[PDB]
Order: structure tokens, then sequence, then C-alpha cells
């Protein structure tokens, strides 16, 4: 029973930080084998951060430029390349801590662990998700760049993030691994914001189906719902739409509990009506969307506490 | 920017978890230096939980009835004897990832990191708090007995919590790494009930101060209270009394703020009287208090381990 934000643990990726410094600027960096990956801005100045002509910058430095730093061991930069958004150095040492990996950019509504760090070293870790607006929600500081986000599902590590930029909203944007950002954002100090944020109706559905699963029945109802007349009403409330992928994604959880994803809708739909009347759902006073379905089944029981 | 619920990176406490079989029952231990640490309720069957006699049990087994697994390597237990409600079993081979530790028994109000473990093998990480009831509302499936709380400070784990059961309620009991329980309770298969749980002041108190630090202060108001005054509304709405200690413990987070802690107790006095408008703080609806002054610091001023 209970139910947490529950991250990764956070070891296999640990291994991999490093810190990155070109000219006065520090940011943190990504060991996997003998390749160091960072964000590219790295290689700007104060004053080049409105409009950098990033390969302008880059061909005036040599590898020794870039110093790498392994907690107390100095890395030898044997070769550079940019990649998108991103900067892979070439090092001359494999990482022994490599974990298992791979790259894999995810879709707006998937959820992650950060482990965020400062000049190499790790100061914690939580859980996010890629907002609507492909956004984050974070908690960086300057000295954050090059923290990762990532899953562990089985022993490999998928890293899915890469931090760049906090936004004038104080939300934040980075790339896949890849170098390429999620959403419209660019890697300079122009005004830009991102769109309005919406709820992501999918994940609020399973995080009730986790409360179901641990005991708690007070919001369902006996109304059911057509999916075209939910997402009329939920679209009033700033909700994301909800799709036939996802109404199949909640099988799982639908057959575990015996509630029907649209019979779940109509919950949802009075939730949204009513609100709590001085009630909780699993210790939230308001509805949770950076749970996904998949996330559910990994935490909660397999067996309804009925 | 930005404030989240935040645990300490679980590396150098998942180089210590191990698997621990006594009979037809696995959880995980804790392995540091040349010890594995886990409850002793590992050596019960079901029916003698329902009223064990420890020293009897434990009377019946030798070094070879315990099987300890590290990842894949098999470590040779060579002694066995209990601490309190913790079982030691002394194997053949220091863990070479032992990280400085220590073991330290914490406050009601204390937040800690969990390491949530299955067979041996570390799943999930999260943040909890000793509650005054001296539960933790931990998020744990059968198996994860033996999972452990911890602090980092500096370079050096603080061990402070080890899993033995979870209460009907659905929240968690367990001990210190020294077997000492937290709260009224016993490892026996019986029924036991937290005591009321109250709300944890100092650390409404904290996080409002972050809630300043990140902006967020429509809450702030002319007003101020003293200590005696504040404390009777405290208890009215069933919250830990603050103490002087308290006032002073904040002390960092009201020079950063520059906001005098009895002026944040009138603010937090008003929202215990009238409650909020349709309005949040750092998005909650309700008076967060699972983060403690110096989670506030550490969190805000980015301290790395
Ligand atoms: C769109 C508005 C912001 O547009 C930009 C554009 C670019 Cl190219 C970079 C940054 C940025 C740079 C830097 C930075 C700078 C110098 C040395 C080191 C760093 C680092 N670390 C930090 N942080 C930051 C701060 C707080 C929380 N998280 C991220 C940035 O957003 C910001
Ligand atoms: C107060 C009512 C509960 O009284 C007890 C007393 C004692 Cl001595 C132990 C337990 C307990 C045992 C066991 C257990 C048993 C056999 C083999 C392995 C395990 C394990 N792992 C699991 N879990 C448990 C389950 C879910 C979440 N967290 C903990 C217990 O609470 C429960």
């Amino acid at each position: 029973s209970g139910f947490r934000k529950m991250a990764f643990p956070s070891g296999k990726v640990e291994g991999c930080m490093v810190q990155v410094t070109c000219g006065t600027t520090t940011l943190n960096g990504l060991w996997l084998d003998d390749v160091v990956y960072c964000p590219r801005h790295v290689i700007c100045t104060s004053e080049d951060m409105l409009n950098p002509n990033y390969e302008d910058l880059l061909i005036r430095k040599s590898n020794h430029n870039f110093l790498v730093q392994a907690g107390n061991v100095q890395l030898r930069v044997i070769g550079h390349s940019m990649q998108n958004c991103v900067l892979k150095l070439k090092v001359d040492t494999a990482n022994p801590k490599t974990p298992k990996y791979k790259f894999v950019r995810i879709q707006p509504g998937q959820t992650f662990s950060v482990l965020a760090c400062y000049n190499g070293s790790p100061s914690g870790v939580y859980q996010c998700a890629m907002r609507p607006n492909f956004t984050i929600k974070g908690s960086f500081l300057n000295g954050s760049c090059g923290s990762v986000g990532f899953n562990i599902d089985y022993d490999c590590v998928s890293f899915c993030y890469m931090h760049h930029m906090e936004l004038p909203t104080g939300v934040h944007a980075g790339t896949d691994l890849e170098g390429n950002f999620y959403g419209p954002f660019v890697d300079r100090q122009t005004a830009q914001a991102a769109g309005t944020d919406t709820t992501i109706t999918v994940n609020v559905l399973a995080w009730l189906y986790a409360a179901v699963i641990n005991g708690d029945r007070w919001f369902l109802n006996r109304f059911t719902t057509t999916l075209n007349d939910f997402n009329l009403v939920a679209m009033k409330y700033n909700y994301e739409p909800l799709t036939q992928d996802h109404v199949d994604i909640l099988g799982p959880l639908s057959a575990q509990t015996g509630i029907a994803v649209l019979d779940m809708c109509a919950s949802l739909k009075e939730l949204l009506q009513n609100g709590m009347n001085g009630r909780t759902i699993l210790g939230s006073a308001l509805l949770e969307d950076e749970f996904t379905p998949f996330d559910v089944v990994r935490q909660c029981s397999g067996v309804t506490f009925q």
C-alpha cells in the first residue's frame, strides 16, 4: 500500500556524470563508453547568447579547449563534433561504469526520473513528466545544464532528456540525447514562451485507477459517457483530448479493477464538476497527472484491495 | 527555479542491498563491512509470526540456513546474532562498495530517502518523513521488508530506517538499524494501530519559506504573533507544537528570505483559520509538511554529494 512519486534508483546514472568546462563556462556532461554528451551552449560566452553562431564558435575550438573532469580525474578529449544542439566529446578512455543503455525520444505525457547535478556531482533525484507543451516542471539551479532524465525499465537505462534552459516562467526546456529539442525552443536567449499547458488526461485516469487498486472508491458514480462527450467536457477544463490509444493503454488497469475506462471517465467528469468536497485521493487534494498507466502498474499491487 | 519532492542520489546505498532467504521467506538485507542486516522476522514461518519467541527460533538455525545473494554472487554466512529486532549475519567478505556510513536514529518530523527493494534488487527511490505518530507513509509491496531509509550528510550515508511491517491502514513501521522500533509497535503478526497523526508544524513553515523563495507569496500579511499564541492555534488544528528550537532551526531560511519566523507564523495562523481561497501554494491545495528546513536549503542551494 501507499503511493508516492517514485523515481528510478539513480546509481547507474551517477556513474556517468562528469563536469565539462569550456572557457569560463562549466556544466554537466554524460559519459557513456568513450563519448561525453553535453549541451552545445557550453561554447557560448556571456555576450554570445542572443544569436550564437555555433558552427563559427566551434571551429575556433581545439580538443584541448575542452576540460572534462570525472571525479578527480581529468579526461583527455581527442575529438569533438556537434549533433543538433548537443556536443559530443570523444575521450581517450571508455567509462568503466557505463550501464546498459539506449537513447529514446519520448512523447508528451511520458514520465522520467531526473538526476539533478552540479559540477558533475549529483544533488538529488525526482520524477518529472513531459508536459503537453513540451516543457518540464523541474527543479534546476544555475549550473544544472547537462543533467539528464531517464527510465530504467528492466536493467537498461533509457536516456530521454538533457537539460538546456530555464524559461522566463520558471519551467524547463531541453533535448533528447540526439540534441533535438522537445517543443519549439531554440538554444539562444531570445524571447520565447511555452504554449498554454494542459492536463494529461490519461495520466489522471491512471492515478484514479491507482486509488481504486489501493482501496478507495468514493469518487465513482453510476454513470458512463461516450468518448466524444467526455472530450467535449474535459476540454472545457483545459484537459488534453483522450484518444482510443489512451483508452487501450488503460486496459490493464480497467481489467484489474473491473471499472470500464469510459465509466472512470464519467467519474473524472464528476470530479471536475464537484471538486473533492474536503476529501483527498491518495493523499492529494488536486487531481494528479504525472503518473502514467505504466507507472501505476510498476508501483501498485497486482491485487486490488476490494 | 522550481521545487520538487527530491530524494538523495541512491547509488551509494544500491551497492549495499542483498537478498536474504531463510526457509521459504525472502527479503532484503543491507551489506556493510562484513555484516548483513535484515529484519529478524525473516526466521519466522507465518504461524511463528503469530506469537514468536525469536531467541528460541534462532537457536534452531545454523549459518547454512541463511542464503545471502549479492547480485549473482553467493555470500558465505559465518555467524549470526540478533540485536533488538534486527538480525546480523556475519559473512566471510567485506562489501567492497561499503560507503562511509553511520547508524542514526531520527526524530518525528525528520525526512529521509527510501530505496524500495525486492529480492535484493533496488526498484525505486522516494522521499518520506517520520510522522509524529512514528509511522511513515511509504509505498511498499510484499517482499519489501529490509528496504532502508537514509540521508547523506556530506560524504557520509546516515542510515535511519529499516522496513518491517505494513499496518492495516496502509502506512508503514520499521526500526533504526540497531533494531529499535520507531513507535509503539512490535514485530508480531497481529492487529496494531498507530495513534492519530498530526501535522509537522516546523516543516509547514519551511515549505512556506520555500514558496516565498520561489516567488509564491500571496499569504504574507501585516500581522505578527507570539510563540505562545501561535501554539494555541496549532493545538486547535492538530498541528505539532512549535518550540524555540524550531524557531532557531528555521534561522537560515528566515535569513535567506528576510522574513522573521513569528511573521510567517502569523501567515500560517491565518491559513489555518481561513483556508486558502481557491488558491494554491507551490502547486498544492494542502499545506505540505514533509520538507524539513534543511531539505528546503539543500534543494534551493544545489548541494551535491
Ligand atoms: C529562453 C530563456 C533562457 O535562454 C537560455 C538560452 C541558453 Cl543557450 C542557455 C540558457 C541557460 C544557461 C545556463 C548557464 C550559463 C552559463 C554557464 C553555465 C550555465 C549552466 N548550467 C544556465 N541556465 C539555467 C539556469 C537555471 C536553471 N536551469 C538552467 C540556462 O537556462 C538559457
Ligand atoms: C501489523 C500487521 C502486520 O504485521 C506484520 C508483522 C510482521 Cl513480524 C511482519 C509483517 C510483514 C511480513 C512480510 C513478509 C512475510 C513473509 C515473507 C516475506 C515478507 C516480506 N517482505 C511482508 N510485509 C509487508 C507487506 C507489504 C508491505 N510492507 C511489508 C509485512 O508487513 C507484518
